[PDB]
């Protein structure tokens, strides 16, 4: 109920202000969901064109073989040879790997489940790289600016798969597998163009029943390593999920649209066609406890160091944190700080 997914339409001049916006549909119960929708200003494009880019190079395209039944599935990453946006479309728009014909998204959503262990399509995956402009100011995956920038700030290591934008060129049937995101950090998700873009959540506070689930399903993968999820290749229809009583909604993210993941928001999702997708992780000041007591793959991988922003933002809890004392128990329902300026 509350729990469902939420679409925002921000103005101009509520768009401006990301970090303020994010906290904003947090005020609204956004973060309950895992997942919301923002619809930016219909003024607001990010590129003047995407037709430049045909010989952009996807240095690791990976082809997703799938393995399993009755709705339990194990998703392996083939790497292919590196390949070029015109090439990879080519492969996108053909008849072996083009959308089928489809009148609802419940019809197409049912081809998915059925075909994902068929004819493994090719994901244009973990691109780094920007399609933004770079003059646009606002909502800029590339500098969000928010207290993730705290590592960078000290040390000057950028951790590989955080605080960097990534490309995704989409085709029918690839797919992302059950994930939160990595040190359970919020991320952002812009579809540039193409064909949309399905997405599943479970709430941050019914994240514990999927893994419970994941690990009843997976005995052995869970015995290796405790946090196998984060490896991205456990995919589960949601047919199983209602089976098991797991809540979960589902939602289509069309060109033009952004997706906010919020902490240990558990998604998965598949692509209708040909498309591209840009991502990045961030932080507010509500995140600090879950990387804190983000439960990291052991086996295997990305790890952030908190010391920084416990010293930064919790230096009481430090020493007791240092200690092994910090018996915090996070409530998710509960809004990010920086959204007390709206409730
Ligand atoms: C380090 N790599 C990103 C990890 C990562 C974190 N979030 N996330 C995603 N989250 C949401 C949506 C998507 C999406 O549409 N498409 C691809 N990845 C998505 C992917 C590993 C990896 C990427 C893609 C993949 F398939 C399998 C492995
Ligand atoms: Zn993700
Ligand atoms: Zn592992």
């Amino acid at each position: 109920p509350s729990a469902r997914i939420m679409t925002f339409y921000p103005t101009m001049e509520e768009f401006r202000n990301f970090s303020r916006y994010i906290a904003y549909i947090e005020s609204q119960g956004a973060h309950r969901a895992g997942l919301a929708k923002v619809v930016p200003p219909k003024e607001w494009k990010p590129r003047a064109s995407y037709d430049d880019i045909d010989d952009l190079v996807i240095p690791a395209p990976i082809q997703q073989l799938v393995t399993g039944q009755s709705g339990l599935f194990t998703q392996y990453n083939i790497q292919k040879k590196a390949m070029t946006v015109r090439e990879f479309r080519k492969i996108a728009n053909s008849d072996k790997y083009c959308t089928p014909r489809y009148s609802e998204f419940e019809e197409l959503e049912r081809k998915y489940w059925k075909n994902l262990t068929f004819n493994p399509p090719i994901y244009g995956a973990d691109v780094n790289g920007t399609l933004y402009e770079k003059h646009v100011d606002e909502w800029n995956i590339g500098r969000l600016r928010t207290i993730l920038d705290l590592v960078e700030k000290e040390s000057g290591i950028t951790i590989e798969g955080v605080n960097t934008p990534y490309l995704y060129f989409g085709m029918w049937k690839t797919s992302f597998a059950w994930h939160t995101e990595d040190m359970d950090l919020y991320s952002i998700n812009y579809l540039h163009f193409g064909e949309p873009k399905s997405w599943y959540s479970v709430p941050p506070e019914h994240g514990k029943r999927l893994e419970r689930l994941a690990k009843g399903f997976f005995p052995g993968s869970a015995q290796s390593c405790e946090a196998f999820l984060r490896h991205k290749m456990t995919l589960i229809s949601p047919l199983m999920l209602k089976k098991y009583g797991i809540p979960f909604d589902k939602v289509t993210q069309e060109a033009g649209e952004f997706m906010i993941t919020f902490p240990y928001g558990y998604h998965a999702g598949f692509n209708h066609g040909f498309n591209c997708a840009e991502s990045t992780n961030f932080a507010t000041r509500r995140w600090i406890e879950y990387g804190k007591q983000a439960v990291l793959c052991s086996c295997r991988m990305v790890k952030i160091s908190m010391d920084v922003f416990v010293r930064k933002f919790q230096p009481e809890r430090y020493k007791l944190w240092k200690a092994g004392k910090d018996n915090t128990v996070i409530d998710h329902t509960l809004p990010t700080p920086e959204a007390a300026e709206f409730l």
